[PDB]
Parts: C-alpha cells; sequence; structure tokens
C-alpha cells in the first residue's frame, strides 16, 4: 500500500544535502565516494530522489517503484515519517505516474504504487559492483 507524493525539494539541485535527513548517506553518494557532494543536484541519481520512512527504508538505498505500466528508480535520501509514503520530485513522480498521457498522480498530487521495493544501489547509478538488470 505505498503511496507516493511529489515536492519539488527533490529536484532542488541547489539544495544543501545538510537539508535532507540522509545527509550522511548523501556524502557518499557522489561520483567520487570521498569527496562528498555539497548538493542534492550532485547526488549520483539525480533528481529521482525521495523522501521515505526511517525503518521502512535506509537512507541512500535504491526502491524500484510501479506505477500502472511504469516504473522508477529512486534514491531514498530524505524521510517522511508516514508509513508506506514516499515523497518524490516533481518530475520524477509526473513522469512515474502518467499513464497514456494523463498526468494522474502529479495533477491529484497523490498517487497510490503498484509496488515498491528495494534493489540494488546499481540501479540507482550506485558504484556497489554489480549490474542493475531488470530487478
Amino acid at each position: 500500500n505505498w503511496l507516493i507524493k511529489w515536492d519539488d525539494k527533490f529536484q532542488n539541485d541547489t539544495l544543501s544535502i545538510s537539508e535532507f535527513k540522509c545527509s550522511a548517506a548523501l556524502a557518499k553518494l557522489g561520483p567520487d565516494p570521498k569527496h562528498p557532494p555539497t548538493k542534492l543536484g550532485e547526488v549520483l541519481n539525480f533528481p529521482h530522489f525521495v523522501a521515505a520512512p526511517e525503518a521502512q527504508t535506509e537512507c541512500g538505498s535504491c526502491w524500484k517503484l510501479r506505477y500502472k505500466g511504469n516504473h522508477a528508480f529512486v534514491t531514498v535520501v530524505d524521510r517522511v515519517e508516514e508509513a508506506n509514503l514516499f515523497v518524490g520530485g516533481t518530475d520524477l513522480v509526473k513522469n512515474l505516474t502518467t499513464f497514456n498521457g494523463a498526468p494522474e498522480g502529479y495533477d491529484w498530487g497523490t498517487a497510490q504504487l503498484f509496488s515498491a521495493y528495494q534493489v540494488d544501489g546499481s540501479c540507482c547509478q550506485q558504484n556497489t559492483g554489480k549490474q542493475c538488470g531488470d530487478p
């Protein structure tokens, strides 16, 4: 029963990574794992980013989301404290939750997902060593 809502925060390239509750994990999620990104725009997989609840999702984890016949791979970069809720960047959500031209999720602002599950971080461009493939 995952929901997704959208918020411009998660595609705001200019925001300091300090503004996200996953800031420590974000520091390690630049294209150089030694030189922290300072801004959200520099983090791997930007802007397919979501806030998601602690315990259910780990900071920096990669999740495959499905809506109808669409899917996306998203990095958890912040927290919301509502169970089963993702809040994603506007364009991410708009694209995931458009069905045959109708931006269902975006226009309503909340959409229910068909499914969400964590996948290997390579799906979110992280250097795990593995190939994303087709999870």
